[PDB]
C-alpha cells in the first residue's frame, strides 16, 4: 500500500518477478499473517502455491523445475514475501536458499535428480540442520555424530532452533565425522529420525522450528553432501548465500512499515511526524540499494564474505529500528495488536540473531578487512 | 538477582522500604508474571495485599490512613514491582499515583475521606481517564440541578474496567474550561468498553470508558470547577516523575536476566561475558541503568523539595523510557535464540517497555513540551 | 590507501575515469591539501589543471568543450577529488554543477557560448548565489530599462572572491529571477573570505550589489521563472554533492586502515582488539551502503527520473554518516587522531559543512517528509 | 548570555556559593580569553596564581597545606564552571589539581606535602601527571644508585608537560609489580620537556613529552612506596575519571551557552525539528549532571569504584562530543565560522574520548569488573 520508491533499474524480468510475487503475496500471504502468528503455525497450503509459481527452486536449475534466476531475483521474491508476511519469508528462505540452493550447488547429479523436483514444486518441504544446543555461534563445535558403519552412516544427536524442522521432508544436516565436518542429505522417512514439537517464539511465530533428534538414524553413503570432512566449506558458502537472500527479510518487513504508517498517518502534518517519516524513507531506500548491491555482486560471482555480512548487518538492524517506529507513528494503536506494526517488531528482532548474530557478522567483518589488509 | 550499583544514600527508611517492596515483588509478583501476560489479565488478590503493605497510599496523608511519603519513596517501590511485572507496575501507578495522589493533592477534606480508605487498603481500584479518540477534549459535563451530567468517552484507561474510583477530566465550558470530577463505577451511565489487547503490559487492565448521562454529585467536583487545567497539569509532572521508574524496573529487570546468563553461556570455550563485545554491551547496559536511576530520582527528589520540574518530569520519563526499550532490544540480543523465546522474559521486557513511549504521553509531546517551555522560559 | 570495497560494476568509462581523477587528485591536490586548510586559500592552480582534464565540464555540452558525461559520473569525479581534499571537493562541485551544470541545462545557446568555455577550461570561476543572510530573499532587480538593477546582498558563496561567472537569484517582484552575472560588472563586489571550521580551502564570502547592472540577455530561465530554475537542480546539486561525503568516508578508510596494522596494544595491534573490530565493521558497511545509495539516486537522475526525495535523502543521509566516520577515524588513531599532524581532525572538520552547508539535514528531512504525504 | 536553567541538585549551601564563586571568575575572566588561548595555542600563565587566590588548585588538598579539604563532589562543580568558560583552561587545571596535587595529597608522606604542596596550591608553581608512554607495561626506567633512582626513557602526552614545576611520574624499578610512583622537579638535571603538541583542540592547555636522561631523583621523593605504583596509579585513575568527567559537564553547559541566547534572536517544519533537539540537549545535559554528581557524592563519602567513575566519565565524555555536534547545527552557518566558539566546543570534546584512556578502555574495564562481581 506504500508504493514510492527510488526506482533501481532490475531489468525487465526482475519487475516481472516482482509484479507477480508482489500480487501472489498480497492475494494469498498477507490475509492469513495475523493467523499464522495467531495459531503459531506455518499456512501449509502456501508450499505448493509458491511451488506451482516457481518461488521455491528460483536460483535452482531449470532441469529440475528451477528458474535458474540469480541472487538479486530471489532477494526480490524474499522481499515481497516477506512484505506479506515475515514468517512465511523466513520459511521461505529457509526452504529455497538454506536447502535448495546448497543442494543445487553442492549436490551430485543423481542427488539433484532425487531430491529438488519435489522440494520445488513444494510436495516437499525442506530445511538445513547447522546449530546446536551448546554449538550456536560457535558452530564447529557441533556434537552430532556421524560413524561410518558399512554402506551406511549413523547419527547420533541433537540439532536445535531448524527452521521448517517439524515439517522438512528433506534436510541437509551437518554433523562429527571426525571430532572433522560432514554434510548429509537426511530425508524424515529416515528410521531414526524426529522432530521435536514447535518453539514457542517471540516473533517469526508463523515459521515452525523446532529441535531435531537422531537416534540411530542411518543414512545412505551416497546421501553425503559435497564429500567427506568437506562440510565446513560448504557450510561457509551457504552462510554467505544465505546472507545475501535473507537480507531481504529485513527489506519486506521494513517496506511492510511504510505499508501500514503512509495510510494511517492519511487517515488520522504534524512536523516530528514527517522527520519520522522521512528517516523510515531513506532508511528503506539505502537498504534497498545496498542489498541490491551485493545480491548483483554475487551474480557476477564476486562472493565476499565482508559485504553478504555487512548487508545482513545492516538491514537487520534497519528493520528492528524502523518496526518501533511503526509503533511510536501509530501511538496508542500500533500498540495494539489490532494493527501489525507490534508483528513487525516481534519478527524483525529475530534476523538479528539468526544467521549468526550482529556480534559475529561484526568479528567477521573486522577479522576479514585486517587480514586482507596487511 | 543483579545487585551491582551505584549506591545513592536515598537513607534508612527508603532502603528500608526498597527491602519490603522488593521481598514481595520477588516472593509474589514474579512468581505470576508470566502468567499475566499469557492469560492477559490482573491478577486481581494483588490488590488488597499491596494494600495490607502501605503500598497503595505510600503518597496519600496519614490521616486518611496514607504512609505519607513522597515522590523519591514512591519511585523507588513502583521500581521493584516494575522489576519483577512491569505490568503489575503500570496498574499499581496508575492507581497509587494517577489516582491516590490526584485526591490527596486536589481533593478537600471530605472528599479524601469518602475515597481514599478503600483505595488505600485495596478493597477499590482507582484510575484516571483524560485521553479522548479525539486538553482539546470532548468530554461533557452540564449542570443538572445539584448534579453534574458527563457524556462522552475516555480512552485507554489503566484499571478502567476495574476502578471503582476514576479522576475524570470533562468540558464544563468550551480552554480554561475544564472540570476533574470524582467518579464512582456505581454511578449509573457509566461503563467500561471491553479490554484492549495489547503488544505488552498484557497483564494490565486497559480499556475505553464510555460516559452516557452518568451522573455525579457536585460535591465530587475535584479542586473547582473550571480549574480542571491546574489540576490535570500538575497531575501529569507527578505521573511522569512516578512512572519513569517503569522504565527503572524494567531495565533492572533486563540486567537480572543477562548477568547470570553471561556466566552460564558457554561458546568457544569461554562464558560469553569474558568476549570484549559482550563486556562493551554490559558496560553500556550497566552506565545506562545508572545514569537513568540518577536523573529519575534526583528529579523525585526535587518533587519532594516542592520544586518546580515540569521540564524535568517529562525529561525524566522521556530519557528512562527510551533507554528501557534499546536495553530490552539489548538484553534479547546477549541472550540470542533463547532470548527470543517465550520461555525467558526478555521478550517480555521488551514488549512492555515500547508502552512507556507511548502511554502516559509520547516521547514527540514530551519532547516538544521540554522545547517549547525552553524557547519561552 | 584503502582500496577495498563492493564492486558497483559502473562500466568500463565510468572505471577509467575514476582512475584519472584519482591519479590526478594524489599527484596534484592531496599534497596541497594542509596547505590549503592551513592558509585557509584555495590553491588557484588547480582550476586550469583541472580545466586541462576536462573535469569543469563534466556534464556540459561537448560543443562548449565539456564532457557531455552525467551525473553518476560526475559524482565518481567529485567523490575521487574530495578524497583528496574536501575543500577542493566542495569549491570543484560549486563550480562544475552549482554554476556550470545549471547554465547548461537553463542556459539559451548564446549564453552558453558565451560564458561556458571559459568555465570548462578554468580560466574562469563559476559560483551561485542564493543564499542570504535573512524564498523570502531580498536581493531586489529592478528593471530600468535595457537593463536590470541588482541592490541587496548574498551569503555564504562558494568560490565567492574568486568567482568570475554567478548564478544568481533575484526579486524581480513581490516573482523570482535567475540572472548571468560578470565579476567585471560594475556595482558587484565580494565581501572578504570567511574563516570556517573547515572547508578552509574554500574560498566562501558574501556578495553586495549596489546598482549592479545586468544586460536582459542575461536572465537565466526566463524572468519569474526562477524557482523552476532553482528547483531543478537543487536535485542535481543534492546528488551531486553527496560524494563529497563519500569522499572524505573513503578517506577516513584511508587514514584508519594503516594504523590498526602498524599500532600494537598489549603485544597486538590494535586492529584484533574485538572493539577495534566492530568500529572498523561498521564504518566499511557504512561506506558500502553510503555508496550504494548515491549512486543509485545518480544512477536514477541519469535515466531522467525524477528523485526529489531521494536526492535529498542521499545527501541528508551520506553527510550525516561521513560525519561520524571522521568521529570515529579520529577514536580509531587514539592521541594521534588527535593532532594535526594526522589528517583525521580535519575530515571531521570537513565533514560537519555538508549537513550545515547547502541545506541542512532539518531541511532535507522537512522536505522529504512533506513530498511523501504527511 | 548564559543559559542559567536546570534541575536543582541540592548540593548545600557551601558548593552552591563555590559555584556562584567559580562562575563569576569564569565568565569574567577565563571566557575572555577562550578564543585567544585557542589561536595562539598556549595556556594563558597567568591564571595560575589567580586559582591559587581563589582557592581552587588545591580544593581536595588538607587545609593544613593551604588547601581547601574539600571534596570530589566540589571539585567537579569548579571544574564544571571553569570548563565552562574554557576547556583548555579546565583540562590544564584538573590535571594541576586533582591528577598532581591530589595523588600527592593522599600518597605523600607529611615532609613531601609539606615540601611540594604549598606552592602548588597558591599557583607559584604548576603540576603535571606522568603516566603515558609512545609504545601498565611502559618502558622508563628507574635504576637505584646509592641514595638516588636515576631515571632514564620519556613520557608522552603530559597535560602542562612544558610548565610543570612538579611531577608525578610513574616508572619501572624492576621489570618483574615492579612500578614506582616519583615526586619529580623542573630543576632536576637530565630532565627536559619537549616542543608543545599541535592539536585539534584543548589548543590552550600546554601538551608535550618529557625526557629523561640519567635524572637524579632523591630516594625520599618515592610516592606511596617502592613497588606500590600500581595502587597509587589505579586509584588515581578512578578519582581522575569522576574529577575530569566535570569537564565534558562545563562543555555540554557551555553548548547550551551558545545555543539558547541565539535560538532566540535567530528567525526565518524545521524549528519544531529544532525544539526536539534543544529538549535532547537539556534532557542530556541533566542526565549527565545528575551521574557525575552522584558519582563524585558517592566518592565524597568514601565509596570509591573504578566502575561507577569509569561509567561516569564514558557517558559524560560521549554525551558532550554530540552535543557539540548539535550546538553548531543549532547556529547553522554561523556556527561553523569560528567567530562563534561551537567549532571549539566540538574539537574539544572529543578530547575526552581517547584522554584519561579511550571510551574502548573504560567499556572493558566497566565489563571486566561486573563480570569479576557476579561470578
Ligand atoms: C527463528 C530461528 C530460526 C533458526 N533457524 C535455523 C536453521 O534453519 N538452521 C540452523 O542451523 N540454525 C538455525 N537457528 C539457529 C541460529 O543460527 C542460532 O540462534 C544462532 O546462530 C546461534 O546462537 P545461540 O542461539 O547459540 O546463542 P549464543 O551463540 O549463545 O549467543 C549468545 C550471545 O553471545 C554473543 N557471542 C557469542 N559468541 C561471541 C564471540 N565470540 N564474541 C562476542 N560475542 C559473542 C552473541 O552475539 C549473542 O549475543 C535459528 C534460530 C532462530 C532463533
Ligand atoms: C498503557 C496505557 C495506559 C494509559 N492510561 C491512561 C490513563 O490512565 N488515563 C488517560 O487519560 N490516558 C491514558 N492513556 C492514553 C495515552 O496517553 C495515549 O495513548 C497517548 O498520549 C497517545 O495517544 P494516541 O494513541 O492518540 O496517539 P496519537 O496522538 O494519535 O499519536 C500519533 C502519532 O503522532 C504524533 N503526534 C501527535 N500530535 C503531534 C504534534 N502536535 N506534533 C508532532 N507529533 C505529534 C505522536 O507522537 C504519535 O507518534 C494510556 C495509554 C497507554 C498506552
Ligand atoms: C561552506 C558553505 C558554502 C556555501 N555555499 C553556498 C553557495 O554556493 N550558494 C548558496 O546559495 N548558498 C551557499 N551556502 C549557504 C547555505 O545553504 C546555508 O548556510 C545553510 O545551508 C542554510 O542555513 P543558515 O546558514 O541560513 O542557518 P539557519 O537556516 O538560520 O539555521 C538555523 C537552524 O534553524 C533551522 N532552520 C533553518 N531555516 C528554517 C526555517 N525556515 N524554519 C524553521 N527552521 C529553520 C535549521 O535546521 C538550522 O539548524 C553555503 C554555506 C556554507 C556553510
Ligand atoms: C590532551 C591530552 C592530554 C593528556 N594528558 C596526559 C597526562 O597528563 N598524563 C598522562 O599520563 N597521559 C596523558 N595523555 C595520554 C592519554 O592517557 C592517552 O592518549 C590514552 O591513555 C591512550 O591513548 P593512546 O594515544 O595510547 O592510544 P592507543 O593506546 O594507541 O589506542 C589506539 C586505539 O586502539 C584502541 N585500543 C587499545 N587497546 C585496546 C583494547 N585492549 N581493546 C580494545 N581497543 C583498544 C583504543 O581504544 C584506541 O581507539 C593525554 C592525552 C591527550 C590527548
Amino acid at each position: 500500500m506504500f508504493e514510492a520508491g527510488l526506482n533501481f533499474a532490475l531489468g525487465e524480468e526482475i519487475d516481472a518477478l516482482r509484479a507477480s510475487v508482489r500480487r501472489f503475496a498480497s492475494e494469498r500471504i498477507a490475509p492469513l499473517a495475523d493467523d499464522a502468528d495467531r495459531s503459531n503455525a506455518f499456512p501449509m497450503s502456501l508450499w505448493r502455491e509458491m511451488g506451482e509459481l516457481g518461488l521455491l527452486g528460483i536460483t535452482a536449475d531449470e532441469a529440475h523445475g528451477g528458474a535458474g534466476l540469480g541472487y538479486l531475483a530471489h532477494c526480490v521474491a524474499m522481499e515481497e514475501i516477506s512484505r506479506a508476511s515475515a514468517s512465511v519469508g523466513l520459511s521461505y528462505g529457509a526452504h529455497s536458499n538454506l536447502c535448495v540452493n546448497q543442494i543445487n550447488r553442492n549436490g551430485k547429479p543423481a542427488q539433484k535428480s532425487r531430491y529438488l523436483p519435489k522440494l520445488i514444486s513444494g510436495e516437499h518441504v525442506g530445511a538445513l540442520a547447522m546449530s546446536e544446543p551448546g554449538a550456536g555461534s560457535d558452530v564447529v563445535s557441533m556434537k552430532l555424530k556421524a560413524d561410518k558403519r558399512g554402506d551406511r552412516y549413523v547419527l547420533n544427536g541433537s540439532k536445535m532452533w531448524i527452521t521448517n524442522g517439524p515439517d522438512a521432508d528433506v534436510l541437509v544436516v551437518y554433523a562429527k565425522t571426525d571430532p572433522g565436518i560432514t554434510a548429509f542429505l537426511v530425508e524424515k522417512a529416515f528410521p531414526g529420525f524426529s522432530a521435536g514439537q514447535k518453539l514457542d517464539k517471540l516473533g517469526m511465530r508463523g515459521s515452525n522450528t523446532s529441535e531435531l533428534i537422531f537416534t540411530d538414524c542411518e543414512v545412505p553413503e551416497e546421501n553425503v553432501l559435497g564429500g567427506v570432512g568437506e562440510g565446513v566449506k560448504v557450510l561457509m558458502s551457504g552462510l554467505d548465500y544465505e546472507r545475501v537472500v535473507l537480507s531481504a527479510g529485513p527489506l519486506g518487513i521494513m517496506a511492510a512499515c511504510l505499508d501500514v504508517v503512509v495510510p494511517y498517518l492519511h487517515e488520522r502534518e504534524f512536523q516530528l511526524m514527517q522527520g519520522k517519516l522521512a528517516d523510515m524513507y531513506v532508511t528503506m531506500n539505502a537498504a534497498r540499494a545496498y542489498v541490491y548491491a551485493v545480491a548483483a555482486a554475487c551474480d557476477r560471482g564476486e562472493t565476499a564474505r565482508k559485504d553478504a555480512a555487512g548487508c545482513i548487518l545492516y538491514a537487520a538492524e534497519k528493520a528492528t529500528a524502523m518496526a518501533l517506529e511503526a509503533i511510536q507513528a501509530l501511538g496508542g494503536n500500533g500498540y495494539t495488536n489490532d494493527y501489525p506494526a507490534g508483528r513487525l517488531l516481534r519478527d524483525a528482532k529475530l534476523y538479528e540473531i539468526g544467521a549468526g548474530t550482529s556480534e559475529i557478522r561484526r568479528m567477521l567483518i573486522g577479522r576479514e578487512l585486517f587480514a586482507e589488509t596487511k
